[PDB]
């Protein structure tokens, strides 16, 4: 019993982290097979991040300008190339610890674990969600760029995120492992703002289920609602609209608890308008929205890797 | 910027997890050098759990009765001993992945990372606190006994917890790696309940410093109180008393922010009597008490391992 914010075991990803230095700029890299991935802004000069032409910066740089370190072991660079906003450094040694992996682009509302790293070494691991405005609410300091986000399916590590920057709001932005930024953000020192961040409704509902599975039931009422009468209340409170795909994806949880999605939706509508009245759910005084239905099923069924 | 519930990287511990089977019962064990540690109720079914005489069941068992599996490979048990509630199986092969480690007994209020495992394979990692009533608020299903909690102090893995039981209230209980239970609990199916749980005052203050470090400053007032004055209110809300040792432990966070501990205490006093004004602090609507002062420093200074 119980329910916690649970990250994936970080071991398989620890073995791919390395340190990447270009000039005086050091950050983290991801070493898979004979390729080291990292943010292209590592090649930037100090006065190059204002108006950077990375294509042209890469021509000026030799393979010898890139120092990669796996532990205290130097990996010789024998090639450098740029896919979108990620630098790809070809090295002469294949990572013996390369896991079965895939590069995936995640959607808003989907969660993942982040291995925060500095100078190629891990600091900690936590669970994040891709917000509906394509930012993440992480914990990153200077030197954290190149840290990756990931999920694990049995033995396959699906890398979904690489950390690039911090917006003035304290939120975080980055790319997939193919260099495409999530959201409208770019790696130029320009005024860029995230749209209104909305609450991931399907996750709050998955979370309420998890609450039900664990014995928290004070919020369950006997009223019901329709998908449109709930969404009318939802959009007033900056909640994402609920669709039939969301009702279906919660099927498993509805089928383990016997509670109809729309029944839980009525309980949720009551909590939005009236609050919690100094009560808590799963130890929280807020409606948590960084648990997907799969995360709930995973943590209430014992899925191992 | 940012503040998340961050666990230690779990790689070093993943490489010590194995599966231990005795009869029909399987659970997780910890394989360090040539010894596997695991809960001693592995030698029990659901018949002797009334008044289990682990002394007889141990002698009545043979080395061949214990099946130990490290992934695919099978480890041959060549001896067995008991140290309180932990079983020690000597095997004929030493773990090549054994980290520098120590067995430590943690104090109430201290945190650690839990690597939840099932059938010797990790499922997830999350951060827990030893509650003042010597329970933890974990996430554990059937098959999870033997999962361990730990801290990483430099290059040394400090194992502090092995999971044994869930109490009917839904909280969890276990031992250090020497087999001594935290709290007045015993590894047998007899009536057991934890004392009343209090809030870890020193951890709440550390967390408020974390909020200040990350720009959350709305709850700061200009006031200052006395240690005795603060404790008078602390007791009214079921908060641990604040000792001078706690005050000193917060020294580093007071030094970084310029806010005296007794000034922070006055701000916490006002939050307790008047509530959080419908506002959040570091993404939470409750006062969080599972971050130690050290947890705050390492996440806000990027300590690596
Ligand atoms: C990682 C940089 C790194 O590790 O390599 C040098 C040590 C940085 C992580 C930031 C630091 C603090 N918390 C974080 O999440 N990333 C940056 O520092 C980023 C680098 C950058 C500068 C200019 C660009 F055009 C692209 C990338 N700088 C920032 O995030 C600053 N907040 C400035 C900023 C840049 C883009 C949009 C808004 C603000
Ligand atoms: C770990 C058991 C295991 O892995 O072995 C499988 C063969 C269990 C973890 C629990 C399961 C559900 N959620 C959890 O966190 N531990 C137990 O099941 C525990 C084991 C035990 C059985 C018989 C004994 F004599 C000692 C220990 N049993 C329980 O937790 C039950 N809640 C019963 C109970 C025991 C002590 C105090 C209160 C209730």
């Amino acid at each position: 019993s119980g329910f916690r914010k649970m990250a994936f075991p970080s071991g398989k990803v620890e073995g791919c982290m390395v340190q990447v230095t270009c000039g005086t700029t050091t950050l983290n890299g991801l070493w898979l097979d004979d390729v080291v991935y990292c943010p292209r802004h590592v090649i930037c000069t100090s006065e190059d991040m204002l108006n950077p032409n990375y294509e042209d910066l890469l021509i000026r740089k030799s393979n010898h300008n890139f120092l990669v370190q796996a532990g205290n072991v130097q990996l010789r660079v024998i090639g450098h190339s740029m896919q979108n906003c990620v630098l790809k450094l070809k090295v002469d040694t294949a990572n013996p610890k390369t896991p079965k992996y895939k590069f995936v682009r995640i959607q808003p509302g989907q969660t993942f674990s982040v291995l925060a790293c500095y100078n190629g070494s891990p600091s900690g691991v936590y669970q994040c969600a891709m917000r509906p405005n394509f930012t993440i609410k992480g914990s990153f300091l200077n030197g954290s760029c190149g840290s990756v986000g990931f999920n694990i399916d049995y033995d396959c590590v699906s890398f979904c995120y690489m950390h690039h920057m911090e917006l003035p709001t304290g939120v975080h932005a980055g790319t997939d492992l193919e260099g495409n930024f999530y959201g409208p953000f770019v790696d130029r020192q320009t005024a860029q703002a995230a749209g209104t961040d909305t609450t991931i409704t399907v996750n709050v509902l998955a979370w309420l289920y998890a609450a039900v599975i664990n014995g928290d039931r004070w919020f369950l009422n006997r009223f019901t609602t329709t998908l449109n009468d709930f969404n009318l209340v939802a959009m007033k409170y900056n909640y994402e609209p609920l669709t039939q795909d969301h009702v279906d994806i919660l099927g498993p949880l509805s089928a383990q608890t016997g509670i109809a999605v729309l029944d839980m939706c009525a309980s949720l509508k009551e909590l939005l308008q009236n609050g919690m009245n100094g009560r808590t759910i799963l130890g929280s005084a807020l409606l948590e929205d960084e648990f997907t239905p799969f995360d709930v099923v995973r943590q209430c069924s014992g899925v191992t890797f």
